[PDB]
């Protein structure tokens, strides 16, 4: 009956039921294991902690992200997360519900294949489908045309969709994403004087990032004022009362998205990645892509990321071509929302890969129906 | 009662009702098919798009022209176009109306035969007639005598008609037409620095052609000034804001009509094709043909095509023989207009090929009444 | 069946049965030997006196503490104490009961090993386990998280435990403890005019300490008033009616815990030792450690030791971090209480080191299961 | 006296002296600039590295190709390459030798004009000539008739030459070339699981391409076996010992030449591009073109490219028309070889554009003598 | 004229003149202050003792290290050390000589800024430059390429340099260094039975470390034999004749570098830190980095540290990639040696920051020229 839409992203697992307007289970894609021995016999210690558990016990755990750059690496841990998603978070009996998973385009084929295997074998999922995140995001916006710039913790990518037709050859993938920005903060805060090192501390820095970082409209001018006044300087309270004072780093961090060279990344910034994608698309539709630049994913939650990108692309693109960026509230969950929509469509029911179908055809079936 | 005049030309389908002074359905003879896979399940994607649909979705379609050089090649697609012409554009029930189709003289007999078959079998058209485009054009001008130079996208041709009597033996057909000029622009713009390649881009170039190209009165002198000043240079805005600057090519393109060697065409130019046609006609009537040189069809919409041709023929033809070219406004639709007229004539009603008549006599009937 | 929990501490041997809410045998860790010859043949003189015997005959004995700074030095005497603990105090047949011993963290490995050897060889103890005192103390408080500041006669130490996970690397050990405070009184009372010298007199001074000493909230201000009025001055009756009048020394003594430099100890005071321990712990959990600072052990029985330390740490720690010190009644026996609890746990039964297991594996087994 | 034949191609600069049977200076058309800051003051760091320098320092450089799709874009860098070609590679004093450059047919006129300007102004080249690469290739084969399919890194093109007469109107140009195949590998290897992203990594992939890729005779059947056995799977060692295992991609990559749709290219594959060129040629000579299909350029070095194309064209072309493909050893350098030949011809000496002649006539002279 | 190269490291101040092959002033970065009151009026007591003074009077001093983890904390004391370095050790008039200071990469910007201020204001140093220690180390080896693993008392770090180009983004910093190993010995010796507590005793332990500690090639197998025989056991004489017997601890201590978890350090060991740095570097140059792994700094003076690391990295790195570690004699002073070299270079003279230049530009100038 009701599908379980499960946005298995590289940082936040967002799961819920198709038809919901929001995920019911949102928790981090983290599996943590006791950093230290353990002594209290009778404590009820666990071998591993998942999601919010890992968060609450974070300081004594080595925190691992099963997914890295969009690729599920640690399959054992990934399986654990899904286990919790279904049984402890949603508290739903997987075997009675179709599920919808997601991927970043251009992921390794084995990623989907192995993921598929698990859904059918471990969880006995009646029927299942894997959709491209960008595509789903576009469904959430309610558009059939646009550039979907989906930039999560794992990977940043641009998918051009025109009137329902994705344009594979112009899909851009840039591994520079939220996690890299977080690590860049760890580096840049060291410059300032704050030694964040552990995986727990990485996670603390993520919280910093999400509250202080913003995108300068004009980076260089911003730097000039940042190095002049203290108006930019903004304090932050850690878990420990040790207040952190951050200034330049508030925008130097997210600037990396536009100047990836900051982290030694050869690729051009996302404003040029997006632009170049559009250049790969046929002239006939470039105008429509320019006017429907849809941003989504958590890293697009930075203040002024839309304004900045509009400025950048406006400079890049033939003046006249009205550059319009769409960056709706709740775009952080747009992929999941898109999934809810998609799964609730009548037409879409024919896209399910059934257990039987899979058993018959074999693994290859999961590419046959999409990418 | 009212006939449907349907100028099934190689580029613009022009259909309407007999008695109208203009076609009601004018749209391009294009069938487009999804260049790329397609991903949005629930979009309501079509297997093929026709006419204005193909135009609007052009960049993601492979655009085919069913008709090439005046010959209907892709019969399946041709049928689709007629289907839309009748049911979606005119929104008329074919089976209640006689229809008038057109052909370029010297088309392959099977063209008309197969076309005929479809009208009677697919559309159940009460009665139908196929007329030569040039002849119709002359009706539109309201003349009984002249050279009809009908040059469309598909094919250029000269038909000599004298006081109602066509002179078959002097009919000239030259495949060099509008489509070739378009492709010549794609080549010549490459020289300039603009890589137009796709069928979508071909279509873009057609728009360029129709707005910038003009016919030099004296090609060589034009070249001299074109390579001297920048007064000729004229900008053009694509669908993409990428402004195109065009100069020499503005007249080198249409020059091909007078110097077909530019595209490797062995034939003499249209000014000599026309002249030669007249030479094939008996001396007794050459004077009248010279004074009634009727131009029609879209390629004769070039600025100065009339002036240039008058100059050319004047040089070719025995001075004294007043060369007069007729090139009325709306000559772009003269064939269709002629059809409207023809079908509305009382006399003409006896020329209809009825369903019954066809069924009895068989295919051959469609040549028995004309060419 | 019932385990014998035996807190073999450096000053008070506290033994009883698991499940009891208090030790049944509490007596001092002292072995005394006749200071003088002895003449009454027929008196029934002993070669050595132990515990309360040593107390009652104290003035004619050289009193030795087998344990010094947490380390069992005089193994022969230690064995004697255990002998009495079991057979004369508890009056229990060791060989029928599992026993639970304790240690200060970071004790020399040979301490536990030799202790273990004795339990199995001398007393034939079915099964035995050695636990860290701080850990046990935390069990007594009924917490899974906190800093355990256990400060006995022998050694002061800080163990950070977070949700059942001890954090070895942050364990602090400071040999400055109760015995040093006692000896500091002997020194400081000499300043006043009271020559306490013998081991018997040391023991007398311990009684002084436990009745008069208190912790100044603000040492320096305390000194000012102490050197101004006589309101602080407080009398004390010795075993000999010679009343002792003590003033400054009432708080200068315990002050050493916060200013170890008073006794030539290089280490920072316990308020900074505790703080530093927390600093060694990962930021993520420092807040919880601050709010669960558990004090235990006899030296924390000083009046105002909690108030003072709260003040001190509050100054050291980032304001906001609510510093909360736990210092429950009966914390003097918290280690023993913890042992009672621990041994009574069902889970814990698997932690016993059995005679057999020991015989097989050998000595190393006693570190393999903990520190 | 001796001319310098300099095949300034989009990937390998091949220069040498006329009369040589092989180029003396073969190095890549790459200009690299320090990706990272640089710290060793005293290292003798350069602002840019060219050719083999760029190769050796590749990982710390942003590698640019001055030429893209046959068009010299970065003129500054292009000039640098020529500078090195002459002075450091050949070690020849340009001003004493005539030079022969090459172009892909249908390049933008300004390409040749600007190139010309540089030869005369920067290098003071006595006399210079620019020849079409395809034409030269035919000279190398020693034929006067055939289709020259020259497919390099930049651009693929077909030139029909009949008994010394090139047939401009049938020249086909397809930007799909070696560089696109390389980038397609980067995409397809991502599917496999290998993230190649940087310009350095692009270059690594080129090496992969040139060693593993081969052309399936029957792509679809190849796929069937490739997805069945592991016999196709072939390992590759990177600069880093990280062995890469490649299977399907070994032929899916070069398949793009026959099915350009793989990279979103609208054009038909090279087998149809070639065929269509021949169709544009007059019937009278098509037979001779069929029997003299000369392949050259680096992309025709793929194993089985000849066999495959013969199969393809054989299917396309009227059976009877013996399709014979010429694909001689060293066809990779055939353009350069052709240049050596051409420049060494006595007749050819009259084709030189002299410095004086250029100065007098002006830029236009470089088109006046050819295309 | 002659520059003063002053390696202001966190443990040994190594200063001398540029051009020397060894530092003239090598003494510890220690400022000691009288632990105890002091009574001999007329002794000529000092308020603080520095370097070798502090060493000779160590037992009565609280020894402070101005620098901690590479960061100058106690600026007052740091200034004192420099004062002595210049005036009492080198006995040179600072104001006549340019000076070269050093830093660990990723130090807080204020470190360099404040340091700079002092050089110009306190010492009036004509001109001054601050260089990264790792870079200098590479100069000493005489290489332009390699991984520099510089591990001193304060901080361990990896800098990848390729042909003169440092690769900032791959620089690793690990605070686990010599001082932590020393403190780990204090902890581990406590296990053995030796209570080292004071700062003087810490310093004693450093001497132990430097004479007994060695790196096990295979830690676990080493443990097996260490816990079996007494062949490993090795005696040590303190300042006090109290011989210390050390066994397991001889290699358990330095093992921490490879298994930082021993001290609660979350980071991977230096063999993985190094490896990971190389992974961050572009594939193109990884081979060269593998073959030029340059170790330097005092902690790399452990016996077998090179052998062990080679083994470790060999396991980590794609077999084939010949792992070669460079660990030259005198690498303990390689940073200083590098400085001597650097300062003596002609090119390098343009890197000096002059007093004037600083006064004009202001503090920011010290980052503008490097990191
Ligand atoms: N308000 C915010 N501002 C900036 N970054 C954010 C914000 N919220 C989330 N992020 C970043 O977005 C990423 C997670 O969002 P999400 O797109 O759900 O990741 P994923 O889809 O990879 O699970 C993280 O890097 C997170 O730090
Ligand atoms: N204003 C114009 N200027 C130049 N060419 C035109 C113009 N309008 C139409 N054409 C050309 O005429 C051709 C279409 O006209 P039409 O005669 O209706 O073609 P067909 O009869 O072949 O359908 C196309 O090549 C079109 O580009
Ligand atoms: N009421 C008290 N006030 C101050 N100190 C006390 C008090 N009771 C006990 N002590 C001190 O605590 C130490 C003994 O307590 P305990 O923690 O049981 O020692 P241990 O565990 O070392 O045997 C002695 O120094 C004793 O003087
Ligand atoms: N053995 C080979 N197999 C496949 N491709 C090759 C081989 N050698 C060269 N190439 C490809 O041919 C192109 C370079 O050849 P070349 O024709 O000289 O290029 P250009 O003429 O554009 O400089 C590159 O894409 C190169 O990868
Ligand atoms: N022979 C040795 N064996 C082991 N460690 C050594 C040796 N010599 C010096 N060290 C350690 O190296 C550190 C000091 O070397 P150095 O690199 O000069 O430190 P820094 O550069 O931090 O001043 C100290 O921890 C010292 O103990
Ligand atoms: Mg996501
Ligand atoms: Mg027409
Ligand atoms: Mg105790
Ligand atoms: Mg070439
Ligand atoms: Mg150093």
């Amino acid at each position: 009956t009701t599908a379980l839409v499960c946005d298995n992203g590289s940082g936040l697992v967002k799961a819920g039921f198709a038809g919901d307007d929001a995920p019911r289970a949102v928790f981090p894609s983290i599996v943590g294991r006791p950093r230290h021995q353990g002594v209290m016999v009778g404590m009820g210690q666990k071998d591993s902690y998942v999601g919010d558990e890992a968060q609450s016990k974070r300081g004594i755990l080595t925190l691992k992200y099963p997914i890295e750059h969009g690729i599920i690496t640690n399959w054992d841990d990934m399986e654990k997360i899904w286990h919790h998603t279904f049984y402890n978070e949603l508290r739903v009996a997987p075997e009675e519900h179709p599920t919808l998973l997601t991927e970043a385009p251009l992921n390794p084929k084995a990623n989907r294949e192995k993921m598929t295997q698990i859904m059918f074998e471990t969880f006995n999922v009646p029927a299942m489908y894997v959709a491209i995140q960008a595509v789903l995001s576009l469904y959430a916006s309610g558009r059939t045309t646009g550039i979907v710039l989906d930039s999560g913790d794992g990977v940043t990518h641009n998918v051009p969709i025109y009137e329902g037709y994705a344009l594979p050859h112009a899909i851009m993938r840039l591994d520079l994403a939220g996690r890299d920005l977080t690590d860049y903060l760890m580096k840049i805060l060291t410059e300032r004087g704050y030694s964040f090192v552990t995986t727990a501390e990485r996670e603390i820095v993520r919280d910093i990032k999400e509250k202080l970082c913003y995108v300068a409209l004009d980076f260089e001018n911003e730097m000039a004022t940042a190095a002049s006044s203290s108006s930019l300087e903004k304090s932050y309270e850690l878990p420990d009362g040790q207040v952190i004072t951050i200034g330049n780093e508030r925008f130097r961090c997210p600037e990396t998205l536009f100047q990836p060279s900051f982290i030694g990344m050869e690729s051009a910034g996302i404003h040029e990645t997006t632009y170049n994608s559009i250049m790969k698309c046929d002239i006939d539709i470039r105008k429509d892509l320019y006017a429907n630049n849809v941003m989504s994913g958590g890293t697009t939650m930075y203040p002024g990321i839309a304004d900045r990108m509009q400025k950048e692309i406006t400079a890049l693109a033939p003046s006249t071509m009205k550059i319009k960026i769409i960056a709706p509230p709740e775009r952080k969950y747009s992929v999941w929302i898109g999934g809810s929509i998609l799964a609730s469509l009548s037409t879409f029911q024919q896209m399910w890969i059934t257990k039987q179908e899979y058993d018959e055809a074999g693994p290859s079936i999961v590419h046959r129906k999409c990418f």
